[PDB]
Order: structure tokens, then C-alpha cells, then sequence
DNA sequence: CGTATATATACG
DNA sequence: CGTATATATACG
């Protein structure tokens, strides 16, 4: 196909192997965010790997930014470290990539309007709800987002070649939608 | 912005 | 389910 998708986001957790107090870590870590009536977690965030974390009294944590296995990874080991520092055992047990993202860019329109029918057991289009074809694609297990330029988004990967297969796999499919 | 997607944390 | 989080993508 020539074309490859770039991965935009890991979505990853870890287990700091430690009950934290969040009020406690609110107070201090001071780049934080923090409040328990609307979410129990302490956001937090680093600017390198530029991320975001939530973090949890139970000492599990969740890693979203990144761009990149080993990015988020790392910031998953600063977090880690940050909260070391400021006074708890913080273990790097079980970590694990949970989400990645991808998108890239077929070059060329696509007409929707037939994708959806030629394949709607696994399409869906209410253009006026929002603009994109949500194909819940099933080998690999990956939802792409399809739009009209031929932008396209591929998501719920836990492996970065699940979204190389997925765009490979839809593709040709898209290929044979091209905008009159 | 709200819409809409995957995905783990939590939890009453 | 509400509520929180990131990201590309495009709309009214």
C-alpha cells in the first residue's frame, strides 16, 4: 500500500505497588490536578514524555500522551519516580500498553455514502452526528475512524502492527471509494 | 466547543 | 453511568 500510519497516542498502565494518599500528593507534586468529586485520581503531568497521568490511591496508574511504546514507558517511570520522591514505595509492577493510536492519510476523497452500504455489517454513518465512518473492523480488532478526505484514524490497538494490518486490510476497500 | 472512538484506572 | 484523560479527524 506505500503509505504507513503514525502512531498518536499509547494509552498504558502500571502498578506503583502501594496505596498512595492523593489529597497529599495534590498538595505537593504542585503540577498536579486534583479533585475527588468528579474523579478519583490526581492528574498529573511531565513535559517530557510530554503526557498526562492518572493517578490512583490504589497505587494503579494510567499513561495517555505519548507517541510511542517506549515514551509513554518512560513517562510511566517518571510518574512513578515523582511520586518516589514525595514520600511512597513506588514499585513499576505489571506495566502494559492498553490503547495505541494511528492515522495517516490515503490521499484522495472517499464517498462514504457507498463504504457504508457495500459493508455495513461492519460500517455505521450518521454524517449529521458526526462526519466519519466508524469501521469496526474485526481482524485485527481495530475500530478505524474514516473520513471524507481520506484521513483516517486507526484505534484500539495493543500492538503497533495491529494498526499496520488494519490500514492494510482497509486499504483496498478505501481505494475502491474514491470520491467521483 | 459538542458530536463520536478505543482503553485502563475507580466506584456507589 | 457519571465523571476524567489523550489523540487524529471534521462539523454545525
Amino acid at each position: 500500500s506505500g503509505i504507513v500510519p503514525q502512531l498518536q497516542n499509547i494509552v498504558s498502565t502500571v502498578n506503583l505497588g502501594c496505596k498512595l494518599d492523593l489529597k497529599t500528593i495534590a498538595l505537593r507534586a504542585r503540577n498536579a490536578e486534583y479533585n475527588p468529586k468528579r474523579f478519583a485520581a490526581v492528574i498529573m503531568r511531565i513535559r517530557e514524555p510530554r503526557t498526562t497521568a492518572l493517578i490512583f490511591s490504589s497505587g494503579k496508574m494510567v499513561c495517555t500522551g505519548a507517541k510511542s511504546e517506549e515514551q509513554s514507558r518512560l513517562a510511566a517511570r517518571k510518574y512513578a519516580r515523582v511520586v518516589q520522591k514525595l514520600g511512597f514505595p513506588a514499585k513499576f509492577l505489571d506495566f502494559k500498553i492498553q490503547n495505541m493510536v494511528g492515522s495517516c492519510d490515503v490521499k484522495f476523497p472517499i464517498r462514504l455514502e457507498g463504504l457504508v452500504l457495500t459493508h455495513q455489517q461492519f460500517s455505521s454513518y450518521e454524517p449529521e452526528l458526526f462526519p466519519g465512518l466508524i469501521y469496526r473492523m474485526i481482524k485485527p480488532r481495530i475500530v478505524l475512524l474514516i473520513f471524507v478526505s481520506g484521513k483516517v484514524v486507526l484505534t484500539g490497538a495493543k500492538v503497533r502492527a495491529e494498526i499496520y494490518e488494519a490500514f492494510e486490510n482497509i486499504y483496498p476497500i478505501l481505494k475502491g471509494f474514491r470520491k467521483t
